């Protein structure tokens, strides 16, 4: 066999696996492993990373759909389907005496000519509307299925995002920290200005609410210090047995005296507390918190300008770090500590709720994927018209540029035209309607002088104007999409030898 045509093979396999998700509704798939986890959930690459892949072509598939969410996020989904489409025709087209090399000339010169024109079809909007921006978070959440609460939830992202926009136009997704816990209804959701630690207080003795406070970070021990250089502990007393004992008193009674001498009030220690030292501390009424994740410290530093540090006699004031409302009340649940940072806010957080964890972990994606969907939008400023109608424009359109075309190479971009429609055709299948009589309905309504905004909706089923119902998204999704999809078939079509050398590092 020519093993490149096995090659082919590998790949429609891995497209099959994820092409009836797409769309508000689809049946989801679920998970499972050697130890006995299950979890499901309709995201893309979430299902493609636990995949466990065989042959070494298969990683080039799921390669692509990687660089796609650290980009924007949503829409990776769409480019293995429509990079399904080309290796299909391919094949078909290939049998018939084909050189594989002129038709990856078809499908390059063809992308590069798609471009430039589906940058005209798109229209310019604000950069900062508080219109537009709730209809763009409304397609992306839908994506996920979540036809419940959303609505509500679209105003909220749409808030804390504008925050986070600069004085220059790039957007940040660092300062947008999400939470998840248990509650009573996905309603109870808010925003918080400040950031949000989900720990428990080690002494209910402690004060409950304190104004005018002051960070204190700690990512270290706190105890006796031993002697960094060579050296020898000093102790000669006649009851040692009590002395060591004393001594971590007075490191947790006696230290943190000159803490607040600085400006301190509260503090964030790293690892526990001694038994006997919680006892001082409770009656003193300093608020401090006993073994915290290495990136919770990192977050508040960062956010509120503080610096780590982990020798607790070397505490100055501009170790410090500044304070403004600082309380550990409860709500829905256990307490949680709320550090607000009202004299430098930056970054904000968003408590989720809901009434089981299997649930709020599904919009738990769906939050984070709308960050990149309208984050990319408000550093462009345009959007395009969603639900295949500005796909669908391509296929009528890219016909003509093959008629002046001559060649073997003018069959290939044909073939690319006939390829590119298949996101309209999939969105209905797993619907409900029919998959051949309305393609004609749309092609007709959208000919010529029908509008360019044209498509097809699921809930009510039938062809309609698709802009009326607020169906919109970037063109950062669909731009990049088609972009990496024409350069991913090149390392397939092109490589041909496959050789069992061994050791490569």
């Amino acid at each position: 066999r020519d093993a490149q045509r096995m090659n082919i093979l590998a790949g429609r396999i891995i497209a099959e696996t994820v092409r009836s998700t797409l769309g508000p509704k689809g049946m989801d798939k679920m998970l499972v492993d050697d130890l006995g986890d299950v979890v499901v959930t309709n995201d893309g690459v979430t299902i493609l990373r636990e995949m466990s892949v065989e042959h070494p072509a298969a990683k080039m598939l799921i390669e692509v759909a990687k660089t796609q969410e650290k980009e924007v996020g949503d829409g990776t989904t769409t480019a293995v389907v429509v990079a399904g489409e080309l290796l299909r025709k391919a094949e078909e087209l290939l049998d018939q005496n084909v050189h594989p090399t002129i038709v990856v000339k078809g499908y390059q010169a063809a992308a590069q000519k798609a471009q430039e024109l589906l940058k005209t079809i798109a229209c310019e909007v604000g950069a900062q509307d508080k219109e537009i921006l709730t209809k763009i978070a409304m397609t992306s959440i839908t994506g996920k299925g979540a036809e419940k609460a959303k609505e509500k939830l679209a105003e909220i992202i749409v808030e804390a995002v504008s925050a986070v926009v600069d004085d220059e136009g790039k957007v940040d997704k660092d300062l947008i920290k999400i939470e998840k816990k248990s509650g009573a209804s996905i309603d109870d959701t808010e925003l918080i200005k400040g950031v949000l630690v989900d720990k428990e207080r080690v002494s209910a003795q402690m004060p409950k609410k304190v104004t005018d406070a002051k960070i204190a970070l700690l990512n270290c021990a706190i105890e006796i210090k031993e002697t960094e250089t060579d050296a020898e502990i000093r102790i000669t007393d006649p009851a040692k047995l009590m002395e060591f004992i004393e001594q971590e008193e007075k490191m947790l009674k006696d230290m943190v005296a000159e803490i607040k001498a600085s400006g301190a009030n509260v503090l964030f220690c790293q690892k526990g507390i001694d038994d006997l030292a919680q006892h001082y501390l409770a009656k003193e009424g300093i608020v401090a918190a006993r073994r915290v994740k290495k990136s919770d410290m990192e977050k508040l530093a960062k956010a509120t300008g503080a610096n780590v540090i982990t020798n607790i006699k070397d505490l100055s004031a501009q170790d410090l770090g500044d304070a403004g409302l600082v309380e550990e009340r409860k709500i829905s649940g256990d307490s949680m500590i709320f550090v607000e940072e009202c004299k430098h806010p930056k970054a904000v957080t968003m408590l989720i709720r809901g009434t089981t964890e299997h649930v709020i972990e599904e919009v738990a994606r769906a939050v984070d994927d709308a960050v990149g969907v309208v984050g990319c939008t408000i550093e462009d400023g345009r959007i395009v018209s969603g639900g295949g109608s500005t796909e669908v424009e391509l296929s009528m359109k890219l016909r003509e540029y093959a008629e002046g075309i001559s060649g073997r190479e003018q069959l290939a971009v044909r073939a690319f035209a006939d390829a590119l429609e298949v996101i309209p055709r999939t969105l209905a299948e797993n619907a409900g309607l029919d998959a051949i009589e309305i393609l004609v309905k749309v092609r007709a309504a959208h000919a010529s002088n029908g509008n360019k905004c044209a498509g097809l909706n699921v809930f009510t089923g039938a062809v309609e104007d698709m802009c009326e119902n607020g169906v919109v998204e970037p063109l950062r999704v669909k731009t990049q999409a088609i972009q990496s999809a024409a350069e991913s078939t090149e390392m397939l079509l092109r490589i041909d030898d496959v050789i069992a050398a061994e050791k490569l590092r």
